[PDB]
DNA sequence: GGCACTGATCGGGC
DNA sequence: TACGCCCTGATCAGTGCC
């Protein structure tokens, strides 16, 4: 198969540069202000210009501008971006045989059919796709092809910004040859250190420690994975992937363990994920709390049925009482999310 | 044993 | 040092069952 994968460049902070320019080559942050108050929050994405001072996206913005004082802090307006996203979206939709959008920021593309297998007419195709999102979006995006997924959304990885990576079929073997661990998408930090800690650097290490022992380190999953991946056994096709669950977290005033004063909050959250589910009909739902060590606590119940809204209500409130409970720490966010739709 | 399901953690931008 | 919102999420221990 051909495949393009396409993953657009400082997503957030680039749609605000399209809606004001004046914010252009200059460091730009994008705030989630929490409310709780002026400068507390997170940052969202940063452009490329304050990552060079530092600033890292799910970096408290308080921190931020202690490293970028100057930098364009702006709130995000998620809605937006979604619009953009969505456009784009549908631009990439008629280049492509199938198309798997991953989130609001990437899709891969099969295309294998659209160039009659002719892989280098893919990256012309890649070409021509980068080149009509920036005249009718003015998004820069990088791109990746490859014969699978994952080395697609790898060599794009190492391409950014404002990329073309490319990995032929005829190259594949070698590339995976000389792929470090921790490049490998779903790997997170922890699990490479602990694999480059029992002399695993490469790929194609796998190949070489046993199974079972494998296994024990990274779970079943991850080494079925590791293990197609370093014999070029994967193929997953592109494919369209369905809405789990549906929810609402939102930072309070104050911390708190008190039920009266939790309760607006998490009933707000009910009635904002109600108005999202919008048709679909849950059969679960979860409270979920962040203790004031950023810490997350959980509740949930399945019912045999769906949950009406008020019936929401009522077991949210007794999943809270359990989380008070059964946990000592003061609450600093709180929120739901529904799950197992009918 | 192992299927089907469940509730809980917490990672990391899918 | 500080600290959001999201799940088009992965993982896995516990359970009842035949
Ligand atoms: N902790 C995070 C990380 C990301 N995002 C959102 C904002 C990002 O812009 C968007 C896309 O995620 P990316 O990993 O792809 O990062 P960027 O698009 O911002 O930058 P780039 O791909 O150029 O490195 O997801 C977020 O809200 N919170
Ligand atoms: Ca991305
Ligand atoms: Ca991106
Ligand atoms: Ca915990
Ligand atoms: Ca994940």
């Amino acid at each position: 198969m051909i495949v393009i994968f396409v993953d657009f460049d400082y997503f957030f902070a680039q749609v605000e540069e399209v809606l004001n320019p004046q914010y252009k080559g200059k460091p730009l942050v994008v705030c989630v202000y929490s409310g709780r108050t002026k400068t507390s929050g997170a940052v969202a994405t940063a452009n490329y210009e304050a990552r060079k001072l530092g600033v890292k996206a799910g970096m408290p913005i308080i921190k931020a501008m202690q490293i970028a004082p100057s930098a364009i802090y702006v709130p995000m307006r998620k809605p937006i971006y979604e619009a953009f996203s969505n456009r784009i979206m549908n631009l990439l939709n008629k280049h492509a045989d199938k198309i798997e959008v991953a989130s609001i920021d990437e899709a891969y593309l099969d295309v294998t059919n659209k160039v009659e297998g002719n892989f280098e007419n893919g990256i012309e195709l890649a070409r021509k796709i980068k080149q009509e999102i920036l005249e009718k979006e003015k998004i820069t995006v990088t791109v990746g092809v490859a014969p699978n997924k994952i080395l697609a959304k790898i060599i794009a990885d190492k391409s950014k910004p404002n990329g073309l990576g490319v990995i032929r079929p005829t190259e594949v073997q070698d590339f995976l040859n000389e792929l470090d661990i921790d490049e490998i998408p779903g790997i997170g930090s922890v699990l490479a250190r602990r694999l480059n800690e029992l002399g695993i650097q490469k790929l194609r290490d796998i190949l070489s420690k046993n199974y079972n022992e494998l296994e024990k380190i990274t779970g079943k999953a991850k080494a079925l994975y590791l293990l197609k991946l370093a014999q070029d056994e994967y193929n997953e096709p592109i494919r369209t992937r369905v809405r789990k669950s549906i929810g609402r977290i939102v930072t309070m005033k104050r911390n708190s363990r008190n039920l009266e004063e939790i309760k607006p909050y998490l009933f707000r959250a009910i009635e904002e994920s109600y108005y999202k589910l919008d048709k679909r009909i849950p059969k679960a739902i979860h409270v979920v709390a962040v203790t004031e060590d950023l810490d997350i606590v959980s509740r949930g119940r399945t019912f045999p049925h769906g949950i009406s809204k008020e019936t929401a209500y009522s077991e949210s409130v007794k999943l809270l009482q359990k989380i008070l409970e059964e946990d000592e720490r003061k609450i600093r966010r709180i929120g739901v999310r529904f799950s197992k739709f009918i």
